[PDB]
């Protein structure tokens, strides 16, 4: 009678993942943990959003501070610093979305089992937890795996696209660039960012080069592409929605129309919901709220010849990924 | 005798105060402390600036992990979290600029004296250290005082303006609004800010109201105006430069031209260098690099009648204030 | 018996007025005129919107040049340059919304009568056309008047609020400042703006002072406030939603709480739908899509004393105003 | 022997080309024509600049209705819309910089000859006028040619880089993406752009795909690369400075250091002043004011293998190109 989940962290991803859950027919958000945000503040951060509008699918109210009330449905609020000490079981949380960004290691993420959780989905890349991307390798998941990663929003955009191109034409080698919206790790004015100097510069007033592991990660969820793709990123002054610029040399000659038709078929086929196809004069804000992992922009791309082409795919880095987090949990729950 | 100074907190103000000092002929930066910026990283943060251009007055290089080197002149660097552990004396710093934003209390600021500093200038309002605004009340400083506040950039903008208006026409009551550039305390995307919820919302994508005691503070540096002013602020999507919007009722009736003439005369005389006067169609970016504390915009303001008007004054919140920090030190150094 | 209307000029206001109309059970959009945008292009500009989202209420298709289909309801498309040649009567448009901005003079707006339109509502201030603001003086409208002005968005925000404060406490004098979103008359980079030099400077990279007659205009819809209000504006880098900052001196002493309760009551009574009331820590994006003309922000304002206060009220300059254009038409149609 | 030049079109390029000329020792600006800017307004537009700061090299005063006076140097101001009518010879303008963007056709730019100018340099690509890029093919120019094109800023950034990579390793094929700053042709809010629908969308609130022939154009100035390059662009929310992202398959295997070394050598030799070389963590604003045509960012790019790599080169789309316009002129004067 519904998949019970808990969310650790309540940032951009934790909050939007909660929105998706609270509005679904099959998943139940039973608890959220966040040591830094009072119960009162939590309701405010959840209700109002600069990018995705006011939550209006249900009204919000405080039952008693250890408790939230979303349209008569309860949601426990924990304020526990040690994951190892979150009583997920007391709330009935089967799955836990680890979305804080500091427990991405399998052994650190594993802490949630201590409190009675049975499954943990890391909402970010992981060095040792298996990564799964819907539409790409989610079928590789098996019930004995308790800690998994849903990879990154960028890998979720690149992988489906690369799979379609590789399966149809054979990818020899490819280089990728993402023109990315700013994020929470960036700064409003030039500030300290010791692990990424460029990343400390005023975010909304600069084009900021940045490294990316999304292309390399593709090789993990699609071994056949390991070592054949790499890339980088440019952080630009936008609040949300990013775009993937994939330049690849393919083995089988294909006209631009053939490539377009392949992506189109896939988007109408088994990858519906994951890959989208568009042929209109759209821009970034037209994709805010789009739940797909990768929306191919047919008119934006360009081919030099039948074996070397540049492909463009949009992605609401916040909302698409958030839906995939729930999508991954759904697949896991259906796997005996 | 060259005034020797140290800086605690190498941020927007710390770094710019460094630029003013390094370009002067009377002040010598001898050391800098910031546990979040290694020596190497410091050369990069000081050299490149999103708003104030590249440093091109002298070369910037590292002598060793503990000393910089600005065109041959040595500047020692520390990485200490607790002020009372900073050996200011060893470096010969007589004056210490407290610009971290977390040690504004007098007793927290006085930690610097333990290490051998003789004077501390807090680059922000202080709860108990006396506040001074150059051109308004710096002459109240007495040498028995070791810890002082240079107030806020906003008070530095409004106070000189109010002084001229009060001395010439007599202020009965006033209400101020500052349309303010974003700062380091804000967030790139909707994030937590437990003590200022609005302040946590995506900075460059919202007009964000905020309270400020900067107007009320004018009453502290000009007691005659106690209880006569207050106001608020709107943080808007710009990287630097803000503006004061003062709606005031005056006792002696005066035409707008009479008010303009009073300010122009003040800018050319007693308050030259503090209050500036312009009569052109300028906009925020035109004031980047302006060293004055308050630049009156003749054409922007409007009078309802001879005793009720709206006055407009610009200020490069980063640069003007940074210069006033040095000016305050110059004045204290000349005292006695 | 729907109210049939036509729209001249398919811009920010024209398109959004069309959205309000198309969503109503009230009025029927029967025709649109714009010689600067093809019929096919028109469907694109109407469908996608950077700030108000994609139109998904009904399907959008082209029937045959000159004819759009929003679901199963036809909308005639004109491409006439001269207003006196638009055969509004052919499409059956009784009311014409003059939203081009270049035909605000009463004589120039009268051209629509030539084509058979019965009434014209200028979606802008007019030098001589009778001005009406809903919730303020729309009851002054008489059926013998065929050309009216719906004022500006700023006056629709300021006037209702002012009426509430004046009737309860008596406004002696006030000065208004509006922190305003950028608009179509502004420029992306420094360019030519002959009648407004500041307004030619890069829009999203500057705080830009501007003159406004919105405060003075209040005197036309509220005689007792004529000559008692004036102000100016600051255009800031946001795409939509602006805020009014009203500093007023009142006759009757009143605590800030009394002022608040007065506005809340009004927002709950006759002025419901025109004046809004909020007391949460909201920011501009939180008001995107708000249909009210003026949303009083309880927590943002501040009082110096019981007779001198600063009040702040938000307004989606695009959406609220567009709804008011339809509300005025609704009132005119219900008038003897 | 001062090279006397005139400028048609006092926009971003015209005004900055003006600044270069006026700060030079070998070029003399003797006349400017722009019927959309009065002599008085012209002084304001030239003096203040959102991106490049206030003009300070010289005073700027008005010597009657036509002549401006810059540091005692008189400059005649014309206000004529039809090129065929500008009396260049009267001012002594030998070379005319055609920077209006509406006379790029050889035949149309030729109009300046009837007025007495002897040479015309089009500050934009031309469909038929011969194009030249300094450091790449300006030596192909011959005195019998009176109308030339300085191509586009993007081609000026990509061409030098392509030349180096091609001369050193051999370019088999390449695909380019430019992350470009907004420009004068874009819109502040969703407005009409019939020839480029995406380009009509709010410029500073969207990532906007854009077509470009800049890469294909490298084939015109570098015949060996004809048909070997193409690409596209993404317009993003910055005021100035853009970047080229070149993905290339090369013939001679070369490690990234060998490539970095080749470019660095070029930047210190034959292409000094044209190609720059950086090895620091820079961001867009760090390049404002850089006069090079293409500045290679060693750390931003990445290599997949010794024959497939992604190269990054910055360019101040306004300043770099403006300097090149003058350089093309200097070359033409020296090869007369
Ligand atoms: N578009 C995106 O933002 C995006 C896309 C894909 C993946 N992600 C992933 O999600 C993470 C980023 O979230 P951010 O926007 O993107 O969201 P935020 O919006 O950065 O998340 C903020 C929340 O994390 C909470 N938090 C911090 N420490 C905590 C702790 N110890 N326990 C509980 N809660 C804690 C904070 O209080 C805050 O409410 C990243 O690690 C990234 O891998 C983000
Ligand atoms: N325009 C302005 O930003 C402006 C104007 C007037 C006054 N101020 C005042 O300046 C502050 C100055 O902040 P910035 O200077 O604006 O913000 P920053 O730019 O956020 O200050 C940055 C630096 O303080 C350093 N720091 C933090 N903790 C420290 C510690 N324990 N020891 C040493 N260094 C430490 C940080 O590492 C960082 O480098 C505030 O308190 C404010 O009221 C700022
Ligand atoms: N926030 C706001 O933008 C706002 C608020 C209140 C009132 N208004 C009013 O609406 C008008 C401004 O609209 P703008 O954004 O604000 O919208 P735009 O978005 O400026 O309107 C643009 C359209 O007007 C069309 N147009 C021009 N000349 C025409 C003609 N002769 N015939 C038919 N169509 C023509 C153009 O082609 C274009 O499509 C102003 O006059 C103002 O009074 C605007
Ligand atoms: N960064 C850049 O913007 C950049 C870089 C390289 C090349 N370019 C190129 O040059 C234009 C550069 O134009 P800009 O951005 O400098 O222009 P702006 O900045 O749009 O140019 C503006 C001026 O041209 C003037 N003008 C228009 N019509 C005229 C006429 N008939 N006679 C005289 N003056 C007239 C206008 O008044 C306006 O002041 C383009 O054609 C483009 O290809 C631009």
């Amino acid at each position: 009678g519904k998949i019970k989940i808990g969310i650790n962290g309540f940032g951009r991803i934790g909050r939007l993942v909660a929105r998706v859950a609270l509005q679904s027919e099959d998943v139940e958000l039973v608890a959220v943990n966040d040591p830094f945000i009072t119960t009162d503040y939590m309701t405010y951060m959840f209700k109002y959003d600069t990018v995705h509008g006011q939550w209006k699918h249900s009204d919000i109210k405080i039952k008693d501070s250890k408790t939230l009330l979303l349209g008569e449905k309860p949601v426990t609020v924990f304020g526990i610093r040690n994951p190892d000490e979150i009583p997920w079981a007391e709330a009935g949380a089967e799955y836990v979305v680890e979305s804080t960004g500091v427990f991405t290691d399998k052994e650190k993420a594993a802490a949630h089992l201590k409190g009675g959780a049975k499954k943990v989905v890391i909402s970010a890349p992981s060095k040792d937890a298996p990564m799964f991307v819907c539409g790409v390798n989610e079928d590789k998941y098996t019930s004995d795996i308790d800690i998994v990663s849903n990879a990154s929003c960028t890998t979720n955009c690149l992988a489906p696209l690369a799979k379609v191109i590789h399966d149809n034409f054979g990818i020899i080698e490819g280089l990728m660039t993402t023109v990315h919206a700013i994020t929470a790790t960036q700064k409003t004015v030039d500030g300290p960012s010791s692990k990424d100097w460029r990343g400390g510069r005023a975010a909304s007033f600069n084009i900021i080069p940045s490294s990316t592991g999304a292309a390399k990660a593709v090789g993990k969820v699609l071994p056949d592409l390991n070592g054949k793709l790499t890339g980088m990123s440019f952080r630009v002054p936008t609040v949300d929605v990013s775009v993937v610029d994939l330049t690849v040399r393919i083995e089988k000659a294909a006209s631009y129309d053939a490539i377009k038709s392949a992506i189109k078929s896939a988007s109408e086929g088994k990858l519906k919901g994951i890959i989208g196809y568009v042929e209109e004069d759209l821009v970034s804000t037209d994709f805010v709220g789009d739940s797909r992992s990768s929306i191919f922009d047919a008119k934006a791309g360009i081919a030099l010849n039948d074996n070397f082409v540049k492909l463009v795919a949009w992605y609401d880095n916040e909302w698409g990924y958030s839906n995939r987090v729930i999508d991954l949990i759904r697949h896991m729950a259906k796997t005996q």
